[PDB]
């Protein structure tokens, strides 16, 4: 397997994308530990086996449980900061700071934490003539805005900007630093996520694949970025959207139109 | 003049680029609020009549009390410029510190978020759009929106933060006659003494990585905060205007001839 | 004026956004060229007076016999507008002719080219820099110089093409005094009839995809070819102006409240 | 081997990162054509067994010939790889001649459009999509289809132009089942001797702009070709992936610690 001996964290791992990425990581050899919440670990199963789960809380939390995964792992070659709150709020007229304060303490904050930790324990485990490796989740929404949405998509903004800083100076340490960009992926396990019907009718027109993409599709490109082959890559952003981010006035496509 | 007549708020005013942003409103006809922690309005001029002052605090109980304050005396909001900024790295990202994140957080991000919203609503509330011309906030971020310096993740994420909220800004307030632009500064001399990026290093970087080879002037960016607020920028919004140099056009620039 | 004293040449003259520039041009005091297809410049009336028409043919014979009579007539060279273009998509990849791809990339990439180094060696050769400030040369790019519309592969191309040159241009030519910069327009109605994007689809997917849910006006563009082109912009090099409504900075516009 | 039973062409192939993507491909079970000049064929070996060799001329004519013969060959066609490329600067722009302009026009930008239009209609031809898979063409760009290195316009300008070629195929080819992406990489060592960047001014410049502090090596970009090629990548098209040690995320790298 391609991350045959790694040890890799993943966080948000019960969700869509972590959980499709812990799958990939033991499918390619490496040992895994899954962390999210309590409840929601309780709640999945992986189709693959091996899987450490990890309970934690996306400040105290985030260490004592990078501390516990550092410690049953023997150190730290991989970490894919999966965690993340989704969702719109309103035109950003009415936007709370409650709200305000909970996209941007959640998703760039505890990203933040948990890459500090990552790094410290990478750097404290001998990263360096390979190369550890941290992965962040980003988002179309880190480049261009979707409506209703201005303290997630902030966030994301800041995600993208934390993932070119971490780059810069944890190169020297032997740690390469990546974001992923999704588009808009199915996470229902169902082909339910974006069935409304006029969401429907955007997707067709806005993405050139004219459907959503699955999690699996992105967990392909956290294994690209863990292993020792990508050794030359570190500050860019793999964008997988199915053209969304490539097009304008796809709605006038032939076949659309 | 191209504001005549226009109520305009700058936030950082006290600073290079805010206090050379309200100077240049002023000359182009606008009544402008200097927003900027006590002390510091305390000690600047400007070289333009007609400034009204009022301190702030980029809490949040502050900042609304400040902009009240300021839409009552100018009795109404046509532009907000959100300068307000700490500046400045800390050290490698493996020691950034909880207290060094936060404050880069709260301040630049959070700062100019709740400036932004308070200026929002009393630009709707004071009738923006009726007669078809638009309100207009411009967000003061940076060639860090969008490259990282080394030693500055805390600041360089913020600055990532604001280029985003900028563009959702742009998006929910189109329909309610409020353009949103961002101005991305690369160096930028504020000493008023030429001496900004004279450390030898640094000045040799400048050289470097800069086409025109020096670092610009504060009012080589309050030009473009002109720009983008007055009537003929209509079509405008979701951008990014950037004044670098060439900063972020070029690569391997101390190849080039001339620095070789 | 913001432009008083300056040379300027400006390609396309006779279309849409090199009208309204030509127009914008004169009112801000500068003495201005008119270069285009023979044609055109006769079938054309500006609404200020000055301009001097000048055919030429985006010939590399012809643009340069264009330029160097230009330059002869205004005595000099400050300013340099290329806004010479041929729109408007073919078709299917699959199906993109030869013929249709040199037509594209040979007319708005090659003659983009061949027009901006005759004005910048005219701009060197005119003394560029000598009085402390820098000539200027803006190229008018596209959205598409981002992000591709469908069935347009070789304008596309042609567009991305112009951007990089753009930049590679400010890079060589800072040391020389002279400042690049491109203009992105998103959707502009050049019919002066309100009609450009009036078939249903079209007009629908404008509303979707543009935040201000229209066209722009070739005015709305004209303006920042003044920004770009005044004494004010003297950091500003390797940059882009977008000028889209919103368009380039939202996905799922077609979500918002007050369009589904 | 992930590209297991796969038709592919690489054209480029004698050269350092064509080489390097055809022995990762042939490593991971593919059927590979290796395309380049007839000279450049005969004076390469690769250190994996099981490339067809096709002599070509990135000479329209040859193209289509080549093509032809590739896909008989292969008996189909899953992936294209268009490396073809002339590198290299010429000097500044303002000396910049219409011979060299065109040959870097008409060799990377013009003979990557041929290369692709023939590539898609194969795929298309042999079926595409069918079985639910999409077929894949991957251009190689650059740093400088997005920042200018210095001295090199008539490169850069056509590393902007393929850059937006990708994305209109990446727009146009989506209903045909074709998924295309460009990958970009920054300096690479295409010596086989770590001499590439030793020139002493150019080996300090990658130290200070390269995050990694040095040049890549041709196995560090085919393993990205492999990535786009493979079937897990099914939701990934008109995107680039940037393989570059960090040059183009960084700003005032010389100023880190370890390089001041
Ligand atoms: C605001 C928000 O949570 N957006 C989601 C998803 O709904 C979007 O489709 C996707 C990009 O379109 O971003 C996101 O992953
Ligand atoms: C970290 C920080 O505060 N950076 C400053 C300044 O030091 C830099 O020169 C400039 C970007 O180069 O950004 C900024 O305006
Ligand atoms: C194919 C083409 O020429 N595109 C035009 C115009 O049709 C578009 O509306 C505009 C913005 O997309 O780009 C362009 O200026
Ligand atoms: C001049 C030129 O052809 N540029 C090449 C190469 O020489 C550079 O090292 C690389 C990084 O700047 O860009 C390019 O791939
Ligand atoms: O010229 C300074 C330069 O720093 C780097 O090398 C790159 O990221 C460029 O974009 C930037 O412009």
């Amino acid at each position: 397997g391609r991350l045959a001996g790694k040890a890799a964290i993943v966080t948000g791992a019960a969700g869509g994308i972590g959980r499709a990425t812990v799958e990939a990581y033991l499918r390619e050899g490496a040992s895994v530990v899954a962390m999210d919440l309590a409840p929601r670990l309780a709640a999945t199963r992986y189709e693959e086996p091996g899987a450490i789960p990890i309970a934690c809380d996306l400040r105290a939390a985030i260490d004592a449980a990078m501390a516990d995964a550092v410690a049953r792992l023997g150190g730290l070659d991989i970490l894919v900061a999966g965690g993340a709150l989704k969702g719109g709020t309103g035109n950003f007229l009415d936007l709370s700071d409650a709200d305000w304060d909970r996209y941007v303490d959640v998703n760039m904050t505890g990203t933040f934490l948990t890459c500090r930790a990552g790094a410290r324990a990478m750097v404290a485990a001998g990263a360096g003539g390979r190369s550890a490796r941290i992965i962040t989740i980003g988002s179309v929404n880190s480049f261009m805005a979707e409506p209703e949405a201005a303290a997630y998509v902030a966030a994301k903004g800041g995600v993208a900007m934390l993932t070119r800083a971490m780059a810069v100076d944890l190169a020297r340490h032997g740690i390469l630093v990546n974001m992923i960009a999704p588009g808009p992926v199915d996470v229902t396990g169902n082909n339910t996520g974006y069935s409304e019907p006029r969401l429907a009718e955007q997707v067709l027109d806005e993405v050139a694949l004219g459907r959503p993409g699955l999690p699996e599709e992105v967990a392909t490109a956290a294994v690209f970025l863990a292993e020792d082959g990508s050794s030359f890559i570190t500050g860019s952003t793999i964008t997988i959207d199915g053209g969304l981010s490539a097009m304008i006035f796809g709605g006038m496509r032939e076949g659309r139109r």
